[PDB]
RNA sequence: AUGAGGUGGCAAGAAAUGGGCUACAUUUUCUACCCCAGAAAAACGAUAGCCCUUAUGAAACUUAAGGGUCGAAGGUGGAUUUAGC
């Protein structure tokens, strides 16, 4: 536990201690993305406490040393399953949001590339496919996270939604987002327009952009979605995926592209694929490189004690032997300091 | 000719019954995977029927296999009753 709640002052001195996110900030900045199990824990406890760690502090120092004049640099948080990459990305997202950044956050790319009942054909490009439901979902999440910047940011082009309906240069980005949401048919197109406008305006310096993409390995992998002829679909055929790759490019400046690999839900990948190349594949490695790889691993004994004491204080560990050092040692044995295994045991312990 | 040889052919269903397989689903449907996920959920449910193609073969309505098609009965079951330490 730390008294410091501002995400710009805390550093290594706070290592091994929880950092609280207020409910209002959780709602605004993080209406999505956060792991389902941590969401259940937050619902149970009324406390969104993430222990600060070297990975998150490192990437915060990276973003403080970043020069927006530089073309946006890529960072890649990689590791095994349940090492907390998602929560580190969320922590840094909170930092940038409190720093007034525009957070272009992708909660998970695995969802975008599977189980898409609504798969129409993009009007803007008849050779691609749209995912109106997911487009609307992410548009709503982005609006929730950056409503303030939504109005402040204007468009710089004419965008035709129908033969008679269009949006005009200089209009606020709110008009585009509203069109995408209400007119779900235009959802993917609005997502692409938003990505383009945010990229160009970050280049112009209207704000500072953090492109925080979770499970980035999905983009350059494979897809299970099948055409009306049952043919397989490659990722580029998904306008969302192609636009997200365009964003993953570093050609633009005015921000940084942070990403976090995630095997959870990955397609055709064996359970043990956790290395950057093994996940991204040749195409993904080639697209991301250059990148700064940051490892996320199990807990150390200090952070293990911090997590256990957090659960004990919250009384989550309602069993009698949980405070006992023997129970602590058994938890360490079973979870090998793995955050996800530890929590998935503590849930019924 | 109650012996021998050659060509062609039914191998069906009022009705009952024995055994087996598949189900009626949510402990399920589906993918990935081979067990830390996302969808389906009145859809589940035919190895049956119809058409086409492929393998075998001299010969495929005859057999088997693959695709499409159709999505039927049924929603845990009567008399009763089988097997297992
Ligand atoms: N810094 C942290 N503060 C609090 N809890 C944490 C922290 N890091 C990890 N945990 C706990 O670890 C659990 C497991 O993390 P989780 O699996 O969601 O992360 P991940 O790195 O995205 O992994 P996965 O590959 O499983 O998606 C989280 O639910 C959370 O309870
Ligand atoms: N409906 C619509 N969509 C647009 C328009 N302009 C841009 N977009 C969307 O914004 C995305 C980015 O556009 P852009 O990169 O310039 O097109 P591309 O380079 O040819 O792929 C596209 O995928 C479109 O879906 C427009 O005028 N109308
Ligand atoms: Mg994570």
């Amino acid at each position: 536990r730390t008294n410091e709640n501002d995400p710009a002052k805390h550093g290594d001195q706070h290592e091994g201690q929880h950092y609280n996110i207020s409910p209002q900030d959780l709602e605004t900045v993080f209406p999505h993305g956060l792991p389902p199990r941590f969401v259940m824990q937050v619902k149970t406890f009324s406390e969104a406490c993430l222990m600060v760690r070297k990975p998150a502090l490192e990437l915060l120092h990276y973003l403080k040393n970043t020069s927006f004049a530089y073309p946006a640099i890529r960072y890649l948080l990689y590791g095994e399953k349940g090492t907390g990459k998602t929560l580190s990305l969320c922590h840094v997202i909170h930092f940038c949001a409190k720093q007034d950044w525009l957070i272009l956050h992708i909660p998970d790319a695995h969802l975008w590339v599977k189980n898409c009942r609504d798969l129409l054909q993009s009007s803007y490009n008849k050779q691609r496919f749209d995912q109106p439901l997911e487009a609307s979902t992410w548009l709503k999440n982005f609006k929730t996270t950056n409503e303030r910047f939504l109005n402040q940011i204007k468009v710089q082009e004419k965008y035709v939604w129908n033969k008679r309906e269009s949006t005009e240069k200089g209009s606020p980005l709110g008009e585009v987002v509203e069109q995408g949401i209400t007119r779900v048919r235009n959802a993917t197109d609005a997502v692409g327009i938003v990505l383009k406008e945010l990229k160009r305006q970050s280049s112009l310096g209207m704000f500072h952009l953090l492109v925080a993409v979770d499970g980035i390995n999905a983009l350059w992998g494979r897809t299970t979605l099948k055409r009306e002829d049952k043919s397989p679909i490659a990722p580029e055929e998904l306008a969302l995926v192609h636009n997200l790759r365009k964003m993953m490019k570093n050609d633009w400046h005015g921000g940084a592209i942070v990403s976090a690999l995630s095997q959870t839900g990955s397609l055709f990948k064996p359970r043990k694929a956790y290395l950057p190349q093994e996940l991204l594949g040749k195409e993904g490695f080639d697209a991301l490189d250059p990148f700064i790889p940051i490892l996320v691993s199990n807990y150390n004994p200090k952070e293990f004690e911090s997590c256990i004491q957090y659960y004990l204080e919250n009384n989550w560990l309602q069993h009698e032997k949980a405070p006992t050092e023997e129970g602590k040692k058994e938890l360490l044995f079973l979870s090998n300091a793995n955050p996800s295994l530890l929590e998935r045991h503590c849930a019924y312990l």
